DNA sequence: GTAGACCTGGACG
DNA sequence: CGTCCATGTCTAC
């Protein structure tokens, strides 16, 4: 899941668990049932703890907890989703982690491919340094300066997929959709973009991330599509107003764009076993 | 630049 | 059976 999906997940987790007391956390299958997460023993020794917040930056999510009788003792749960990670209020297929709160209340993290990660820390300083490794959140930061793009002689698609250089939160499908809307050839070097293209790009980044965030069932958040329709949406990018009422793929994994133009499944980024497919329509997206 | 890996499928032939 | 693809990210020549 990308930035918008992680942010919405955090919103739902806060709605149901902020203020609740976590009593236990179990890794019933997957990587962590085979080898425990960093800081796990330390953490379980300090439970029960109360959840004060569930926040996100880009595709990174974390829980902040503390003991009511020692507000100073703050603990954190670091979580990344990988390609198939998801949270749910019910024990879905592929459930890896089970969090037990007071009063029989439960939260579950499922992950088919086990690429998601968990880390437990008692250091606010370590979390801060972690957050500083990520660029500003494309969905939550309404005043990002993307003109920094002009300093890089690299394909714009690669710059937007990077989680530090310009901003954080964009993944394979969002970048493809954004570039199509902005009418920019994915191969174009950031150092060759005009100020007008940059202004345009910023607009569509805000448009697409907000649309994705406001959606209820784009696809990979099925275990919560029920909750997505029962919770509101924070007013990120307040001045941008998408017309569609649900996110839809214009080019990602499509043979043709909405108007019949051929879509190329291009291999631009990566090498070896990490190559990604970049979907774009040349009749629309130009280098100039 | 290049290569590999972690893991478990779904879709298609 | 077989093939390719998959909303992520890391490590090494």
């Amino acid at each position: 899941p990308q930035g918008p999906e992680v942010a919405l997940t955090a919103d739902i987790l806060e709605k149901y668990f902020k203020g609740k007391t976590l009593e236990y956390i179990d890794f019933i299958s997957g990587r962590y049932s085979k080898s425990e997460p960093e800081g796990y023993d330390d953490f379980i020794a300090n439970l029960p703890l109360k959840v004060s917040n569930v926040d996100t930056k880009g595709k990174f999510l974390w829980f902040e907890l503390f003991d009511p009788n020692d507000k100073s003792n703050k603990w954190y749960i670091w979580n990344t989703f990988g390609l198939t990670g998801m949270w749910s209020l019910f024990e879905a297929k592929y459930t890896r982690a089970v969090l037990s709160f007071d009063n029989e209340l439960m939260a579950y993290f499922s992950d088919m491919r086990n690429f998601g990660t968990f880390k437990f820390s008692n250091s606010e300083k370590e979390l801060k340094r972690k957050l500083n490794e990520l660029g500003p959140d494309f969905l939550k930061n309404d005043d990002i300066d993307i003109s920094k793009i002009k300093k890089y002689k690299q394909p714009i698609v690669a710059l937007l997929m990077d989680q530090k250089k310009i901003g954080s939160g964009l993944g394979n499908y969002l970048v493809a959709e954004i570039l199509y809307r902005a009418k920019i050839d994915p191969h174009k070097l950031g150092s060759n973009l005009t100020d007008q293209e940059i202004e345009n790009l910023w607009y569509w980044i805000k448009y697409e991330t907000k649309l994705a965030y406001d959606s209820n069932h784009i696809g990979y958040m099925v275990n919560l599509e029920n909750e997505s329709s029962k919770i509101g949406r924070k007013n990120y990018h307040p001045n941008i107003h998408p017309t569609e009422k649900e996110f839809d793929f214009l080019v990602y994994r499509k043979k043709k764009d909405p108007n019949g133009n051929k879509v190329i499944a291009d291999k631009i980024i990566g090498s070896g076993k990490n190559k990604r497919t970049t979907y774009w329509a040349p009749a629309i997206q130009k280098l100039e």
